């Protein structure tokens, strides 16, 4: 348990320094979301999202940029705006948060079913990553017209990121 | 959102704490050596860091005051008679002040995320009160801790010169974790 905390902690710092490296080159990934005055993308929330995304896409700028275009392209159509937001604030944040929650519960133990809870929530982020990479690949091949047609992109994203629980292990 | 801009001030202050601690530690000052070396209680490097979080903050990152504390806890540790007072301070008082604060930030964060889901059950004022509370505890602690570095260096009530005085004093001044909370 101490060893999990130790490893996971070390993973968190490594992600943090990698995210900062990428963002220093001025790729404002969630720029369009930061600019939104309806919700408030807190600095903290911005950061949690990136942990999942950046890690998922193995810190490859080109890929982060490709996804930026999908989120932005749905964002630029009022009809599908909720789809881009729900992805970020509902799926991606929930995948990330869950990992975090267990690590509080692991810390709370060390200082007073957790290892299968930690197992699960890390695994849920592995299955998301895999799905996301397929999606980046699918986009660049304009499969199901999800590059030329934003209606298709909406359908595809809706269908492929329906619920948090679908990325969980069986 | 006050809750969001609470998460932000703890986040960056957490970070700023981390870079100072690692710097002070870099210079070979072995604050928790004696406690790490202990078989009976495994002290994790997280556990250790969190403890430093409350102590090095409270002593304003001044090495002198840290090694004077080091001198106190090791004096207490090496007199078998009084060795558990050294740990209660470390593990039952220090590690309890720090832990309340990180627990609130876990909860503050949950509430922020759950807001975006539309499933926020946590009352937003309760978390801020709890935040404002545990911060104040650690400052009440910090104030006590500098009193105790001053006294030791002046040998007040024979605290430097008699370990039985020192054990009494630390028990008097660091009795319960609630003894530093506001009212």
């Amino acid at each position: 348990l101490e060893t999990a905390a130790k490893n996971l902690e070390n993973q968190n710092k490594q992600e943090y320094i990698k995210i900062n490296e990428i963002d220093a080159q001025g790729i404002n990934f969630l720029a369009t979301f930061k600019a939104d005055e309806k919700d408030n993308l807190s600095q903290y929330e911005e950061m949690q999202i990136k942990r999942t995304i950046y890690s998922s896409l193995n810190y490859e700028k080109q890929k982060i940029n490709t996804l930026k275009e999908i989120l932005e392209t749905l964002y630029n159509k009022l009809q599908h705006r909720y789809t881009s937001k729900e992805f970020i604030y509902q799926i991606v944040a929930s995948i990330q948060y869950d990992i975090d929650r267990v690590l509080c519960l692991i810390k709370e133990a060390i200082i007073k079913e957790l290892l299968m809870n930690l197992d699960s929530s890390l695994k849920t982020r592995q299955n998301f990553a895999k799905k996301l990479n397929e999606t980046i690949d699918d986009y660049n091949k304009d499969s199901k017209n999800i590059q030329t047609n934003v209606d298709a992109l909406a359908t595809y994203m809706k269908e492929n990121y329906k619920t948090l629980d679908s990325f969980k292990p069986i």
